[PDB]
């Protein structure tokens, strides 16, 4: 039973939205409905981020803690500086006040949401040391999130998260499948990519870069042209961050606070073909991944990459063996759960047999009880003690 009151905070990948997006069509629950309702009816106190799905890890974060305390996004003068982007972003008027009053909170993130979330407790505890250097030698103003010493987050539970990247990626044709995947998302949702909407729809939130959807064009001609800026070609963005090569960087600073809890779970849909070791997508796997990621993702190899047999098993987007927690270049420790809920450490939680889409209900799964998995999770984060008194 319950041992916490703290909130739970949901946050995507790199594809997400507001609730007020795609029609009211939520991301967190799909075509089987809201999970952020299912919480709190259920009296798990519950909330939404929605951050830029196409930025690095480290813009959406300095855009989540902002949405989370209130304020004007501030990317951080040498970060800024250092990718020609604006310091300055949108402003949120605050989602939990609270946390500036000394409360915590859990969050609960899907695929790339993971990284963020890890780098998110990473700058709250640790700030940035380059920061506060640029911040001295340039004499200018610095944000909190970079001076360390912020204890929002009890916990951090990640799902399909490509802790050590995607292999994805590596698709000679990576850059045109991957705008489809956000159309095939978009079509789940019941909207067009060939239609100029008038009405905003899915905001990718480049404020930072300048860019937005003009009037009169739709999806398909907005996808060209964010293929060719720089939030597609430059490294601070979502696409080099979730490369295998990406994400060992990330894991070189981002790691796990002595302080908080951390929670993996991994999926997988698909079957080992037993002539070639290879991985095929299995039966209800989301259109899109079988006929498109499935196949690459079972097949790829490059031990010159350090991608071998174990990467093969994918849930249709990322490579299982990459979901547990950052291995690749990683000093973090990772511990098979085992009844017990152990802190500064991912307790990997294990395998679930559903493909990326269908574990938020973006994808249908009928044989999946997604209100049971996500309700057992907020019961299991429920019980989370604060204090753990050292005992035989
Ligand atoms: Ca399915
Ligand atoms: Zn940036």
């Amino acid at each position: 039973s319950r041992a916490n009151d703290a909130p739970i905070v949901l946050l995507h990948g790199f594809t997400g939205w507001g609730r007020e997006e795609m029609f009211g069509f939520k991301y967190w629950g799909g075509v089987r409905g809201d999970i952020e309702q299912w919480l709190n009816d259920n009296g798990y106190r519950t909330y939404t981020l929605a951050v830029g799905p196409l930025s690095s890890n480290w813009d959406r974060a300095c855009e989540a803690y902002a949405q989370l305390v209130g304020g004007t996004v501030d990317y951080g003068a040498a970060h800024a500086a250092k990718h020609g982007h604006a310091r300055f972003g949108r402003t949120y008027p605050g989602l939990l006040p609270e946390l500036k009053r000394g409360g915590r909170i859990h969050i609960i993130a899907h695929s790339q949401g993971g990284q963020t979330a890890r780098m998110l407790v990473s700058l709250l505890e640790n700030g940035s040391q380059e920061e506060r250097e640029y911040a001295k030698a340039h004499n200018v103003s610095l944000s909190p999130l970079f001076e360390g010493g912020h204890h929002f987050v009890l916990s951090v539970t990640t799902i399909a998260t490509p802790h050590d990247g995607t292999t994805l990626v590596n698709m000679v044709d990576f850059t045109d499948r991957f705008f489809d995947f956000q159309k095939f998302v978009l079509k789940a949702a019941a909207v067009a990519s060939n239609v100029p909407y008038t009405s905003q729809v899915y905001d990718f939130k480049l404020d930072q870069w300048g860019l937005r959807r003009q009037p009169g064009e739709s999806f398909d001609q907005y996808f060209e042209r964010l293929k060719r800026s720089p939030v597609w070609t430059s490294t601070d963005t979502a696409r080099y961050d979730l490369s295998v090569p990406g994400a060992e960087k990330l894991n070189q600073w981002v790691k796990a606070s002595p302080n908080t809890y951390y929670l993996s779970f991994a999926t997988e849909r698909t079957y080992r073909g037993a002539l070639t070791g290879n991985y095929y997508p299995e039966l209800g796997m989301n259109a899109f991944s079988a006929v498109v990621c499935a196949p690459f993702l079972g097949s790829y190899r490059n031990a010159t990459l350090g991608i071998d047999d174990r990467w093969l098993e994918n849930d249709g987007i990322v490579n299982a063996f990459s979901m547990n927690g950052p291995k690749r270049g990683s000093t973090d420790r990772i511990v098979p759960y085992d009844g017990t809920i152990k802190k500064g450490v991912w307790n990997d939680m294990g395998t679930y047999n559903v493909d990326h889409l269908e574990v938020i209900g973006v994808d249908p799964n009928p044989l999946f009880d997604i209100r049971a998995f996500y309700l057992r999770l907020a019961e299991q984060l429920a019980s989370l003690q604060p204090h753990h008194h050292h005992h035989h």
